[PDB]
């Protein structure tokens, strides 16, 4: 595996991240002004959809730790939970729109979210992507889904976790797809296994679609379902970690 | 497994974390004093040993994400690498001590490191430990070791990564030990599997001990050894992730 063969998947990945960041800015803009307009109903329907682009690019969340916490921290990440006035980002807006059914005082929160998402796009715009951060970061994200998100920690008020899970998996599959030509050269069997493992997980999530094609609220997933999902997602984390090694990225 | 059965193990875990925090505070004071005194050689000798207590309590790192960044961020997490003004903590000092062999300009960095460590101890004292954070966070730490730390990213200048790894594994093992009385009731086979898997990892690291009982610098680990280590460590993440579900923590 020549390191030069890595440049082109990475350049392709940055384009993928860039376009998703474009969607996020656009969507966050439509999301915030809706919150600032006081329309709770419209903003609630835009919550998961806006966050989709963010959840897709989280395999490189390590490269913007500061922003990730400002944008996507949960209440349990703060000493005084929801009440904490230093609690900003999506899940603070989420608490307002979904738990208390009101947009009260979310104006500075929405503007902060906008600025952060803009700073995020800018930061990543001038960021070069180490392939080990991309592949390795994808592995960690999968483990985070299975081991830290599996009870619905991410969306405790909207319970739209399945949308986020789907986006996380999509974001990780993109990385797998891009690096496949390199992997399949000396590890075709493993490459096919990784694809099959993602197919298994996507199909698992597909069970929880609704009649109109949406997702069920995460509370509908039983304990047995969650434990099964976590195990299959762990396989994805395992795959991506081994993939890093096979790409020669351990040096 | 009833949620009440989790109360005492968590209480014993916080004691464990608190004790390591006490050690960390004492060690950091000795370490930072050497740095401010301009004793490069002495500070270098205390680098890994001071960081031991910190690396032990990293399974709950998400419960102090801001401080974790201030204390332990690496150069490649910032846009302008080593010279980035936002680059503080252990690895900012590590660069001066090991790469530049100088304590020049490290005194204010040493002051901040002390303040942050002290703030870390304070934050954790008034913090409640959710058992899902402890077990799930341990699983993530393991994946982080296997998928992100595996090429020696953590200690790029001192290459004392094996010391950190050993500490990470002990920290995760403590969590395993604490919940074993609960797991082994209806999952004895699994409990012994986890113990065996950790034994495999510890024994792997034992290979890289030196004559006087120290550790090899991380550059000594071949690519092959790193890939094998990652695989075995991934098993630990899957164990811990599965353990979370077995403890009833997916609800």
């Amino acid at each position: 595996v020549a390191p030069l063969d890595l440049v082109q998947p990475i350049s392709d990945y940055k384009i993928y991240v860039s376009e998703n960041l474009q969607t996020l800015v656009r969507d966050t803009r439509e999301f915030t002004n809706a919150v600032k307009a006081g329309d709770v109903a419209k903003a609630k329907k835009l919550f998961a959809s806006t966050r989709m682009s963010y959840e897709r690019i989280e395999p490189i969340a390590e490269l913007f730790s500061d922003l990730d916490a400002s944008i996507d921290s949960r209440a349990d990440d703060h000493e005084k939970a929801e009440k904490d006035p230093a609690f900003f980002g999506f899940h603070r807006i989420e608490y307002g729109l979904f738990a208390q059914n009101s947009a009260k005082g979310l104006a500075p929160v929405a503007d902060k979210l906008m600025a952060d998402v803009l700073e995020l796009q800018k930061r990543i715009r001038g960021l070069t992507f180490p392939p080990e951060k991309v592949v390795g970061g994808a592995a960690v994200l999968m483990e985070e889904v299975a081991a830290t998100k599996i009870s619905g920690e991410e969306d405790r008020y909207s319970h739209t976790d399945l949308w986020d899970f789907q986006a996380n998996f999509e974001g990780a599959k993109k990385i797998v797809d891009l690096f496949r030509p390199l992997v399949v050269k000396d590890n075709r069997a493993f490459a096919d296994k990784v694809d099959a493992n993602f197919d298994t997980v996507f199909k698992t999530l597909a069970k929880y679609r609704t009649a109109d094609g949406g997702f069920e609220l995460y509370g509908k997933l039983s304990e047995r379902d969650r434990k099964v999902l976590a195990g299959r997602v762990n396989t994805l984390a395992e795959d991506l970690s081994k993939m890093r090694g096979l790409l020669g990225l351990d040096l």
